[PDB]
């Protein structure tokens, strides 16, 4: 809906029918997960962060579902502390930062 | 204005005259910069992200000139590879993130 940059902008989503909840991180590229076992049709990555750089795993068209809509995207499953959505996602759910 | 996410919110925002273009990002929580003279009046912080954890020199009440809009903030400074604007400017600036 809108989103006040007070609270961390958290929502509750399903990567496949699995419960997780996430952050909509629009200084994301991409959306990374752990905690979750997508398939066997991964391709080893590699994500810089703010401390560094890590490994995910890469999990092309994947079934999504948070905010009342479906999207098939690209999710990484690597240790990120917090599953994030990236602008890759974002654009999918037709969000933006409005000023 | 408006930034769709198909390319990342980057732009020019002014820490006291210096620039630094910055990335408009609501998965920060702060606002760290890299290349910024700002003073010997800090705190070092520490924040921790994907990759783990920097060391930061949070400096407070600190204006800012982003996108026309002119504001005083809470900045840090650390080895940030780009230049993250977290909410606590996303706020102040006052944005929201839309569907």
């Amino acid at each position: 809906p809108q989103f006040s940059l007070w609270k961390r902008p958290v929502v509750t989503a399903y990567i496949e029918g699995q419960p997780v909840e996430v952050l909509l991180d629009t200084g994301a590229d991409d959306s990374i997960v752990a905690g979750i076992e997508l398939g066997n049709n991964y391709s080893p990555k590699i994500v810089g962060g703010i401390g560094g750089f890590i490994n995910t795993l890469e999990y092309k068209n994947v079934e999504i579902e948070v905010l009342n809509k479906k999207v098939r995207a690209t999710i990484m499953t690597g240790d990120t502390p917090i599953n994030i959505f990236g602008r890759n996602i974002l654009t999918a759910l037709g969000m933006s930062l409005n000023l």
